[PDB]
C-alpha cells in the first residue's frame, strides 16, 4: 500500500502545516499538523474543556461506529515550546491519503494549552518520530507510521514542504519526479527518539563552507532553524542591522533588507536555503522589525532542522530496520 496527501502552509508565514486525515466511521476529517518531533496522534475532541476550543473541528468518537475506548489509557504531551495537552484515548480506524491503519491510538484531548485553542487552524497533531516517545500509559502506542509499516510497499514516508505553497507527505514510496539530482542519504540515530542525524556544515550566502560536524533533528513540527550559537552569530553578522533581542525572543533584522542564503550539508551534498525563506515578517503588526527564522538553539538542547531547512529540500524518512534520513534538492 501507498498513502498521498497533500500538506498545506496555515498562514502566510508558513508557521506549520496542516493535512487532512480521515478518523473513524464514517470518516471524519481533520487537519493534522504532522510532526516528526513527537510520536502522539492526538485530536481535538467531543471531550475537550469547551473553553478550550475555539474554531477547530472535533472528532467525536461516539458517532464512530468502529471507534472503542482504550480502557484505562491516558496520555500528556508538553512540546518544546511550552505548549501541552492531554486526555484519553481510542482505538479507531485513520486513513491519510489513501492509506489506511485499523486500530490506530487515537488520543482524544481534554484539555489543550492556551497556543492550540488560538490556532483554529490545527485540530490535532499526529506523530511520525519513533514510537519509543509516546506519551500514552500505561501501555505505550505506536505511531501511524509504525503500524501502516508492514502494509506499506516501502518503509519510508517522504515530507515535501512548500514555501508559501502546498506540499506533499507520500507513505509508503518515494516520488521520482518530486525532486532534482539525486537523494543523499545520512545516518539516524534514534537513542532520543527522534530523526536525528548530523550535518557536514554551513554556508552563509556565497561564502565558503565551514565543515563541522552539527548534530541534530529533522522535525516537521518546529517552524524554524535552531543551530549552535557560532552559527547563527555567522548567519545574521551579514545582514546590516540584525541583531538579537531579549525582549522579542531572539534575531530580529530590519524588514528592508535582502536576506543571504543558508547552505547546510548532507554527506558531501548541499541544500540551499533561499533568503526568503528565513524572512518571518514583522515581529508585530505593523512593525518594521522584522523576525528572523534561524535561531540560536542554546538553551533548547538539542540543534532543530525545522520547517525553513526541510522545506528547501525533499526529505526522505526511511524507517528500515536501521533508519536513515534523505535529502534532495528540488
Amino acid at each position: 500500500s501507498t498513502g498521498s496527501a497533500t500538506t498545506t502552509p496555515i498562514d502566510s508565514l508558513d508557521d506549520a502545516y496542516i493535512t487532512p486525515v480521515q478518523i473513524g466511521t464514517p470518516a471524519q476529517t481533520l487537519n493534522l499538523d504532522f510532526d516528526t518531533g513527537s510520536s502522539d496522534l492526538w485530536v481535538f475532541s467531543s471531550e475537550t474543556t469547551a473553553s478550550e476550543v475555539d474554531g477547530q473541528t472535533i472528532y467525536t468518537p461516539s458517532k464512530s461506529t468502529t471507534a472503542k475506548l482504550l480502557s484505562g489509557a491516558t496520555w500528556s504531551i508538553s512540546y518544546g515550546d511550552g505548549s501541552s495537552s492531554s486526555g484519553d484515548v481510542y482505538t479507531d480506524t485513520v486513513s491519510v491519503g489513501g492509506l489506511t491503519v485499523t486500530g490506530q491510538a487515537v488520543e482524544s484531548a481534554k484539555k489543550v494549552s492556551s497556543s492550540f485553542t488560538e490556532d483554529s487552524t490545527i485540530d490535532g497533531l499526529l506523530g511520525l518520530a519513533f514510537s519509543t516517545l509516546n506519551t500514552v500509559s500505561p501501555t505505550q502506542q505506536k505511531t501511524f507510521f509504525d503500524n501502516a509499516k508492514a502494509s506499506l510497499d516501502s518503509p519510508v514516508f517522504t515530507a515535501d514542504l512548500g514555501y508559501h505553497a502546498p506540499g506533499t507527505y507520500n507513505f509508503g514510496f518515494i516520488d521520482t519526479t518530486a525532486y532534482t539530482g539525486s537523494i543523499t542519504y545520512t545516518a539516524v540515530s534514534t537513542k532520543q527518539g527522534f530523526w536525528e542525524w548530523t550535518s557536514t556544515g554551513y554556508a552563509v550566502g556565497s561564502g565558503t563552507f565551514k565543515s563541522t560536524s552539527i548534530d541534530g533533528i529533522a522535525d516537521t513540527g518546529t517552524t524554524l532553524l535552531y543551530l549552535p550559537a557560532t552559527v547563527v552569530s555567522a548567519y545574521w553578522a551579514q545582514v546590516s542591522g540584525a541583531k538579537s533581542s531579549s525582549s522579542v525572543g531572539g534575531y530580529v533584522f530590519p524588514c528592508s533588507a535582502t536576506l543571504p542564503s543558508f547552505t547546510f550539508g548532507v554527506g558531501s551534498a548541499r541544500i540551499v536555503i533561499p533568503g526568503d525563506y528565513i524572512d518571518f515578517g514583522p515581529i508585530s503588526t505593523g512593525s518594521s522589525s522584522c523576525f528572523g527564522g534561524i535561531q540560536s538553539s542554546a538553551g533548547i538542547g538539542i540543534n532543530i532542522f525545522g520547517d525553513v531547512a526541510l522545506k528547501a529540500a525533499f526529505v526522505v524518512f526511511n524507517g528500515a530496520t536501521t533508519p536513515t534520513l534523505g535529502f534532495a534538492s528540488k
